[PDB]
């Protein structure tokens, strides 16, 4: 009878732009070994990141000494809150603005992050400051990683199709900068070169199938998941005494290489399509190997997913948020004379799990 | 067209029973003051708890010294994992056992906890060890507190009604014992006297309304939420360097007193019933003030919610899990000759939010 649709959308990020050249220079200062300082310069170079938005400054000496201290986890969580509320309120609002709905119509808020833990959290502030119904259904989704926006979209899809008349509001926000530390190990150095801050927001609504939908609407055709074997170590998320971390496996790129195509293939098979029918590839911009290996698993030229590279270059990895950016860019660039430019988004989660969705943008 | 139903259900807990008399004695030893040692004895007495199940021992001197140490948060999270996987796997299985369905029918797993953070986490192990489809949709719900099973049920309700043919599996597990510490403050002493360990599991399925449903089925009539004003401080959840905490306000009981009736009233009004039509009150057994004040807000004798007191007495507060226990007891005790014994469950979440549901048990 029915099918889900993105009716509004928006993005935001901390004002502070941080040039990768500076970050690399600032980090290189610290190591002062011939091999060590060299290794670091090389790592930052390979990231394909020009800038990241960061709510906390790596410039301030006052923040420097705090980052050194042990047992600060709780202060960082409060700091996530202190910076996230205005950002998330602002972006949620912008997603709702220019829509013809009463707040009474907004029946779900799915809040998403893997970079702060605190309750009552940001989700409550969204409903208070935006004036959403206090009877709103809420779901807080945590530690589902870079791919968490797919899990959130899937959840909102189920809401609006089960309650046609109502809308679902999804908000993702990630403040990696809040969890920044000094490098105990190689993985610390790598992680701290990639992750940035950002938030994104989506309003989802139902639709009777074969309605003349608005232009700019994105239709959630289908969603998909695959939990993989032999790749528990791929993406790991933890809570340390001095911050939340993500620990990546050296083998993650080959995990991704071996898993992307068959998963995406099977999805297309069950949807009755081919790589030929896909105009857009919203590969999560987690890093250069993540895009490269996704693309080389599929049959596609690396640089085809141009929005993914663009977002990585400008923002870095904003975990769950990145794919919202990718999608907003894709809606902006009407790159075809076709009525529906259709695409596939996917990302990777601890498991390893491949999460994604097929969608048609209504031009 | 349709409405949701609980088709299977199960509970479990750490083997180790801890008598409150011992716990109180063990904790009283630690303070050596006339007022101090006295105050503590009084607190434990007031809890209305005989026993709690605990995955970690308060007996072992080896565990004693670890509980003292700072910055152990990450080890505790791994410890949550080490103990949660078998429990959660076992209970999820038992919820599924004695059911006709193939694993291909299980399309959602909503995993719930506010007492450990780790990825890849327990949810992945449920699908691996239970052999559930790897294409299963997952949602991990964290820090939604004692009431999180209502948020999870609601979410599963939306899944099965949006995908009639499939089932949703909900698993809640809470291991407070993992987060145990030495008391920095009065609230630490109070918290450590109430919270225990437990898990529960639910299989939810769809149904065409006016089907002769099975006996023992519980029908999710409706769910409800209310985010309150001026009660941010009521229930607070945080992540410290040496464990996750919950900080309760002295005013929480009056927050509950002032909010339960109008919220529950309005729900009944929108469902067209009265307190008269409610045969069962599944008040979250968070503590004696929580039940007492809920009951005195509503028009009901305190001791009416007998399952709530029973569960508190035997297990303590197992946050999200407790209401599953309450419901399992209620299904067990067929207390009426009526065909449908109907009830209301609710609980309290950081916000403060009142979350709950109306249900008819098909007897
Ligand atoms: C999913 C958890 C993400 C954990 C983030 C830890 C790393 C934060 C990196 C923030 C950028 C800091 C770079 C710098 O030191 O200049
Ligand atoms: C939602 C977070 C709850 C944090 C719970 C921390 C304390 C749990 C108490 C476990 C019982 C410890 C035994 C005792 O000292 O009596």
């Amino acid at each position: 009878t029915t099918v889900a649709v993105i009716e509004g959308m928006a993005t935001g990020a901390p004002q502070r732009v941080v040039a990768q050249a500076d970050a690399a220079a600032r980090v290189s200062e610290l190591f002062v070994d011939p091999q060590q300082r060299e290794r670091i310069s090389r790592i930052y170079d390979k990231t394909r990141i020009d800038t990241r938005r960061m709510a906390v400054d790596p410039l301030d000496d006052e923040f420097d000494e705090f980052r050194r201290e042990p047992a600060t986890i709780r202060d960082r969580m409060n700091l996530f809150y202190q910076h996230a509320v205005p950002l998330a309120v602002d972006v949620a609002a912008r997603a709702l603005d220019g829509l013809p709905y009463a707040p009474d119509e907004i029946g779900q808020l799915v809040f998403v992050t893997s970079t702060g833990f605190i309750a009552p959290g940001v989700d409550v502030e969204i409903v208070k400051q935006l004036g959403l119904p206090r009877s709103i259904s809420r779901v807080v989704v945590n530690f589902m990683g870079c791919a968490a926006a797919m899990n959130a979209i899937r959840t909102a899809t189920n809401y609006v199709r089960a309650h046609p008349s109502m809308k679902a509001l999804v908000v993702c926000i990630e403040l990696s900068s809040v969890n920044a530390v000094f490098a105990d190990d190689i993985n610390d150095v790598v992680i701290h070169s990639l992750f940035g801050d950002g938030c994104g927001a989506l309003v989802i609504g139902a639709s009777q199938v074969q309605q003349p939908l608005p232009a700019g609407n994105v239709v959630i055709r289908s969603s998909f998941s695959q939990l993989l074997d032999d790749s528990e170590d791929g993406i790991v998320l933890g809570v340390n005494h001095d911050g939340i971390t993500c620990e990546l496996s050296e083998n993650l790129p080959s995990y991704i290489y071996r898993s992307v195509d068959p998963v995406v293939a099977e999805m297309l098979r069950d949807n009755g399509l081919s790589k030929a029918d896909i105009d857009l590839w919203a590969i999560h911009p987690g890093g250069p190997k993540i895009i490269e290996q996704s693309a080389r698993s599929l049959g596609i030229p690396v640089g085809r997913a141009v929005q993914s590279w663009d977002v990585l270059a400008q923002f870095g990895n904003m975990l769950s948020v990145s794919l919202i950016f990718v999608l907003e860019m894709m809606v902006a660039q009407a790159e075809s004379d076709k009525p529906i430019s259709t695409g596939v988004a996917f990302a990777f989660a601890p498991g390893v799990t491949v999460e994604g969705m097929l969608f048609d943008i209504i031009r």
